[PDB]
């Protein structure tokens, strides 16, 4: 059951230890998902980089809805008439269903079509908003982060005839500074000391977030879409549209913005028939679309959410980033690291141009273990140039099948062509080729 | 009096140096605030990396201030009548303090209150605008950074009993190219040679920031608050009150602006009473807020200012950056590392959530100095489980009082909790630990 | 005529590969646009960092053009008159040159100049826009890239007295991630293993870029100037004329706009003279200057470019970047590195503060190859303190004069200074000073 997992083929640097007036470390570069094993000179000791995370803190946060709106207006043929006025429809709201927002608008110096040729109508609205499907959102900014890798230390032994974990840690190292270290086993002889080259390959950038929430204010996956900052107030983004201390939502300074945002004409005075629209978006009905979460439209990205309901800090974890610099140090002893061959018995797959433009191999391995160093072709021929050379990692100890998405460089355009696959240190006998479809998505 | 830095602990790679067909380096990662120390078989040769700067060059400037405001209106019931008209009233400034701008706004279709009942009147508005305190502040924009690194070497004898600095220099060294290099001593045997991984592990995104201004023009501390660009004008963002080539402010096209900010309506047209409201921010009364400094909000930066008084460039020291890479290279000689013993006292601390959602551990250790390992617990119990390893660096040859800020991740949530902490290379046995208390400031 | 490279100098780390149950490592950091030289213990092996590319997916794309503008109004002094209505010029186009696009504005409540002293006139306007010099552009949203090295593989045979091309290969990896590996050689004996220690020092942030578009559509390079993302409708911004799937030109929702940007107001009635703006930027005439392409703006900018006519990737090329981390590994053999001497006759140039405020030193080489190591001085005596130390790179086999710009640091502020240059490992005695001229250009 609990078994390592698939050690690495990893070059190892024997550096030295500077002197004290009154010492040799091993190190290695480790790799995302990936696991190092070494055995003291038994247990064998494994390290695992687990996660990737940034830990991003929230410097604002408000609640807001899409509002269904409706917009019901009068038409007074007599400028002068008592009947539609600025003191009673313009810069207020309507006069007092519970849920409603309801803002008025003024229209003066409207056509006299359906009134005498000397008349110069009136045309006074009611712009009423609703929470469509009482949908509720969290906007959230989120600011430059901290990093964090997550090791899993595992120590196996091999008695009775099977792996048995004889110790097990998670360990958590603050990325951004100088080298991290503490110590890795129970008997507190062996440490670990973490050093990152530099900020992890990919960031979410300073900005506006959301999160759909549920009736107890619980979040969910974030997404991205324009969204006003607090102190904003442009129709054209997100959040215009705010829930109050109380369960209420209203159009952000609504009776000084209606005039700005609802766009009304006289059609006919006599028959109150009239032209209306909300010069705005992210409203109900057919102003709004949803963008999908961070997470399914970054590949990047394998997660990206608030931590707990204190709502302090955003945690974006990654399926991609770059390798940590480790130092193994320590009576008289020698470290030996050791690897597992790698395997692969087929591939299947497709090269794709998403709906988001993000240029892909979805691949899928079988019966796999370990490095497996692919190669893409110019066309067809199993025999035509490699235009690109990549490399995949499957960390399960055993052949397993597992899918995959390796990102691709523009040179590698449409058409249908051949990738090679092969695990570490096989002979290219050993390689296996498929012809591989392309399949592009517009962009939406 | 000048004494050597701490000497960290640092494993060394010895490194080969390629052939020519007509030679040994000294590699190792040094921290952002460390030393590392060595003799060359004597004077004992100390490296400090001092400084990590980005230089941001400056792309556009412009002077502002916060405007003070006041709306004086006139109503009029007869419509026709040569008071408040759209010619004297409507996109036009007020006829000519020395200091203040004044723009006209003009309402008619008011309602006849205090008038006639076949009345429409109108009203008409001069809107007052005059720097509060006289307030000054730059508008710069900010582009992506070039980034250098700067290194204090000192060389050191011990004679007559003590440590004499036998030569000092500074060293700069740009980080966003390849390897840089230069002579380390007066005697040019020795060579530093600067390798950055990747870029800074933090960075102050491309946009615009501000500074308050002086009589003189000086600059100081940059802040960070929603800000129009030079070509921008945003009502809801800072700098729309704009200083000309004298020293006399502007609303940033404020004669065709007007009309969309200045909200106005009659309350009693005979009684001359009205109601005015700026929609916009930034203004007083009652319309501003100053955000503090980068430096104060950011644990990250220790300074953000105007480099000097040509306005080109702005400079962020921080106060938290990854490792560089080093190779020392040089007749037949050998290089011998050495490291000072690392010790702790006591300490003590909280455990902070501060305003802007900054999770951190506010730690001041005792007589200590070096390489300090520390360790977060699940409870207040000293044996509950760790959830997060850190170290810190204290540069003081000699033991140290010294406060810093920790950076802690999410699962270090609501509750006093133990910390444990440990000079380098001590026993178990003299660890310090402490129950350590909570303190979560809401978000403000 | 084929040649091998410069062969750089470098220093080497053998790295011992873990055990397999059931192999020595060549270590190397590489600098962007030089080479790394071996032999096998004959073919000279040689290993060039040609290029660092971000392909940046094109997540939103529009075409749009620079709107030429004309305003004709009309007035009428009687406000019940049938000519000047709401019905006609309030929120509705003109009534149908084939490219123009025409929006209608109304403006009653206007002061009787040039009629009776009880009328209250109408003014009433067609504003025509047209594509000015029937200019298109892309607007494209750049999103996070994926990072790409390309090395070009060159293996070199030295026979009948010259140097001969044995095997050459342009090999792509991915940075983002972890080690990718692939094999080297056309005999698959030679391994290289490329490790990035993070994000590549420079990139292109996330939101709106433009190109000019010719007849065919066809891109050039990628300029940056406040442009409107898809959803967005800020006038202060480019974008806000596009084109529709028909090659015509519109102002997005201009029949709903035109009011929020037209300022007209009546001058004299019967005279039919009138003022008349665009609250808007980015028109003609005077309201449009077009910013520089991106890469001739930012020296790091090499190139900025949409890859192909499918307009789903575009390319940004770095003229500056960090190292990479190479892994050189394969019967029994070993690897031997070599590099050539560096050379410098002379050199020439001025210390430029241009018109963006990147601070560079413009420098020429003459007769140079390899690594040159410069100083920079307090002042413009020769022997005056060294302020700044750089390292520049010939990557020409033979003695070169070659062009390039070296960043500054802000201390190297107004005024002449000299400035030293020395091959690497030359005596002092070798090294050309110059005294070198500042020039600053005004910010524009
Ligand atoms: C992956 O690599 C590790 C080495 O890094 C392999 O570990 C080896 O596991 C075997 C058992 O599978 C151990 O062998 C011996 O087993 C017999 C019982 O059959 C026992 O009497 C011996 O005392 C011994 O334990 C071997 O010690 C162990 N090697 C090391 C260096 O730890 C592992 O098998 C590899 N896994 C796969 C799936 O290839
Ligand atoms: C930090 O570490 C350095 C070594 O890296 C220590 O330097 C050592 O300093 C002592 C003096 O404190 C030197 O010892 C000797 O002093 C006598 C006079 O008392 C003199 O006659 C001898 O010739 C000799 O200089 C010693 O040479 C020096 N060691 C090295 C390798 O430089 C330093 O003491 C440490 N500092 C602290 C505060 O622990
Ligand atoms: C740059 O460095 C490389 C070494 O890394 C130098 O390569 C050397 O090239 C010479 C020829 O220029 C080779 O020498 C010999 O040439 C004679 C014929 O004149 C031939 O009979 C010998 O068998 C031999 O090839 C030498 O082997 C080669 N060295 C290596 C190690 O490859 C190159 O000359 C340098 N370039 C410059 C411009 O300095
Ligand atoms: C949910 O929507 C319904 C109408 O569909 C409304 O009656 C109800 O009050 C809304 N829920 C809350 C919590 O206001
Ligand atoms: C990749 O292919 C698998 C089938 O092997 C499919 O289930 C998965 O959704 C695909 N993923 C993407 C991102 O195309
Ligand atoms: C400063 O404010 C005062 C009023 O408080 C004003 O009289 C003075 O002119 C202002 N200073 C300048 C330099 O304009
Ligand atoms: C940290 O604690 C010290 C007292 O030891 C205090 O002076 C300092 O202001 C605190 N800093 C922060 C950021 O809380
Ligand atoms: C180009 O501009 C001219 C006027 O200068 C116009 O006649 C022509 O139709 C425009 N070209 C296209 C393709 O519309
Ligand atoms: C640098 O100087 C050369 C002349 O040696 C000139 O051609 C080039 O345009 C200059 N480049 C810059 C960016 O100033």
């Amino acid at each position: 059951r609990a078994e390592p997992p698939h050690c690495s083929k990893t070059p190892i640097v024997r550096a030295q230890t500077s002197q004290n007036a009154m010492g040799m470390q091993m190190q290695f570069s480790i790799g995302l998902h990936t696991a190092v094993c070494f055995r003291l000179y038994s247990l064998l000791h494994t390290i695992r980089l687990e996660k990737l995370e940034h830990h991003h803190p929230i410097t604002q946060r408000y609640t807001f809805g899409i509002p269904e709106v409706h917009a019901s207006c009068i038409c007074e043929c007599d400028a002068t008439s008592s009947t539609c006025t600025a003191e009673s429809h313009q810069f207020t709201a309507c006069p007092e269903d519970e849920t409603s927002s309801c803002y008025r608008t003024f229209f003066p110096n409207q056509t006299p079509i359906g009134c005498s040729e000397d008349d110069i109508p009136k045309l006074c609205c009611d712009v009423r908003f609703k929470p469509y499907k009482n949908m509720t959102f969290l906007a959230v900014k989120l600011e430059q982060p901290t990093t964090y890798a997550t090791f899993v230390y595992a120590a196996y032994d091999f008695v009775n005839g099977y792996w048995v974990e004889k110790d097990k840690t998670k360990i958590r190292s603050q990325l951004d500074g100088g080298t991290q270290d503490r110590h890795l086993d129970q008997k507190r002889r062996i440490s670990l000391a973490v050093t990152a080259g530099a900020r992890a390959s990919h960031q979410l950038e300073t900005g506006m977030y959301f999160s759909r929430t549920s009736n107890g204010g619980e979040t969910e996956e974030l997404r991205m879409q324009p969204l006003n900052e607090i102190t904003d107030n442009n129709f054209d983004r997100l959040g215009w549209y705010r829930m109050d201390d109380s369960g209420h939502f209203h159009v952000n300074n609504g009776v000084v913005k209606m005039e700005e945002i609802h766009k009304a004409k006289v059609k006919n005075c006599k028959e109150q028939t009239y032209k209306s629209i909300l010069s705005a978006n992210h409203y109900m009905p057919g102003h709004f679309n949803l963008t999908r979460p961070l997470e399914v439209i970054k590949p990047w990205i394998q997660s990206a959410r608030i931590f707990d309901s204190s709502l302090r800090q955003a945690v974006v974890t990654h399926a991609e980033g770059t390798n940590l610099q480790i130092s193994i140090h320590l009576e008289s002893q020698n470290l030996v690291f050791f690897h597992n061959a790698s395997r692969i018995r087929d591939f299947s797959g497709s090269i794709i141009v998403d709906s988001k433009s993000n240029r892909l191999f979805n691949l899928t391995v079988y019966e796999a273990s370990g490095k497996i160093d692919g190669s893409v072709k110019m066309s067809t021929g199993f025999g035509s140039d490699t235009i690109h050379t990549f490399t995949a990692y499957v960390s399960d100890l055993h052949a397993s099948n597992r899918s995959m998405i390796i990102p691709l460089p523009a040179i590698v355009g449409q058409g249908a062509r051949a990738i090679c696959l092969r695990a570490d240190s096989m002979a290219d006998i050993d390689k296996i080729c498929h012809v591989i479809e392309y399949f592009e998505s517009p962009l939406f």
